[PDB]
Formats: structure tokens, sequence, C-alpha cells
């Protein structure tokens, strides 16, 4: 069997406000048994101490904070493995933004050696158009993670894929994406999971996320059909995964 699970949270552990009750007792089982898990999410918004707390606090979860991985953590590592200038200018919210201040890059608008695009649900044209003028002036252009939407109360409002294709858009250049299902997030949450890619397993709802971030980088897949996508989408998915689950309480660990 898989020795270690690499796991999405939003639609996958919780959906939106609700609990997932199958979600709560996976990760719940995982423990019991000490089989290695991590939490991967492209969310960027939030320091991995608040998604903690908000597990703990709203979902009935309790885990270590080393147990969850996220596109900003992937995204600083990146940044740092690169090793370009210690300057850039970011768009996003405070988890993001804190979370490369911590790393030591200070802001810099003319000439940043980084030039960091996540979801920032205040945005301004002012931010794009300086992000733009960095972009050509030859910053690496970092895509947080590619999800086009963000779920929420009013529906599916536009995500940080969204943000970056206006700025892909304004520059003509494509930007280094970090998070699922793009291999830089996956690659390094194998190195923090301890384990092998061919006994890992990728846990997730969303297909183009998700399921591709193990298909497209050779890691098996478990598909959930909480969340994302509908049940009614798998007889149509392009490639299959390697499991179907209309719950979490029915996989076998």
């Amino acid at each position: 069997p898989y020795k270690g699970y690499l796991i999405d949270l939003d639609g996958t552990i919780y959906q939106g406000k609700n609990r997932i009750p199958a979600g709560e007792r996976f990760i719940k089982r995982l423990q019991e048994r000490g089989i290695p898990y991590l939490l991967v999410t492209n969310n960027t918004t939030r320091t991995p101490e608040m998604v903690q707390s908000m597990l703990a606090n709203q979902f009935h979860v309790e885990t270590s904070i080393e147990t969850i991985y996220t596109a900003t953590m992937a995204t600083v590592d990146y940044m740092n493995d690169m090793n370009r200038g210690k300057t850039a200018y970011v768009i996003g919210e405070t988890g993001l933004k804190s979370a490369i201040a911590a790393a030591g890059y200070v802001e810099e608008l003319e000439n940043p050696a980084y030039v960091v695009v996540g979801l920032d649900s205040q945005v301004t044209y002012e931010m794009l158009a300086i992000a733009t003028l960095a972009i050509q002036k030859g910053a690496l252009f970092i895509g947080t993670n590619p999800d086009l939407n963000i779920p929420t109360e009013r529906g599916l409002m536009p995500g940080a894929g969204a943000l970056n294709a206006l700025l892909e858009a304004a520059t003509r250049v494509k930007p280094v994406f970090i998070g699922k299902p793009n291999a830089i997030i996956m690659n390094k949450s194998l190195e923090v999971l301890g384990i092998q890619r061919s006994e890992a397993v990728m846990v997730g709802d969303n297909y183009l996320t998700d399921i591709m971030a193990g298909i497209q980088n050779d890691i098996a897949t478990i598909l959930v059909t909480t969340g994302f996508t509908r049940p009614e989408e798998v007889p149509t998915l392009p490639i299959q995964p390697d499991h179907v689950l209309s719950s979490l309480d029915e996989w076998r660990l």
C-alpha cells in the first residue's frame, strides 16, 4: 500500500465553511497508525500557523505545523534555490507577503530580482502596472499557483491564475508556476513528506490541480468526489485516477 499521503485541504478534508467528517477521520486515522502525510495546499493567503488553527478550531483536526505545506512555502524555497537577488515585488496577501519578508526579501519596485504573484482579493491596476514593468525589466516572474478561480460565498471568483494571466498577456512572459499540478511544489512535498515518489499518493477532490499533480509528475492518485470535481464528471475524465472514492472513509490504510 502507499507509504505516504499528500493531501489537499479545501474540498478534501473540509469544504468552505462546511466540514467533511470523513476528511476529519482520514487524517485522524493516518495519525493513529503513524503513516506519514502532508497537507498540501495552493493557498497563499494564509500562513501555516493560521491554517493549523483553522483546522483545529473549525474542523476538528489537530496536525503538527510540519504536516502543512503551502504554495507560499514552496515559493520562497524556490526563490532561495534560484538564488537570484534578494529583492522582489509581491502581489498576494499577508501569508505570502510575510513569508517572503521573513526570508529576507526586500520590496523593490524598479528592478526587483523577483516578481511573485499570488491571489490578492484587493489587487489594483497600480500593482499590476508595477509588476508589468518589473517583469519587462527582467525580473524572474513566478506564479504561486495556477488556479483560475477562488471558491467563495458569492461564487467562483478570479483566482491567482487569472491575475497571472493578466500579467502574462501584458508582458508576453509565462510565469513559472509553483503550485499544483506543477512540479516544484510536488517535488518539494515529496522531499518534506520523506517517502519515495513511487510510494506516495496524491489525495484530492480537484482533477485539474490535484489529480493532474500526480499524473503529470508520475505520482499515484486518489480522487474523492467531494468538493470541486463532481461525481457526475468522473466518467468523462480524460485520464482516470488510480482510485475514485465517494468518501475517504472508504479508503483502507
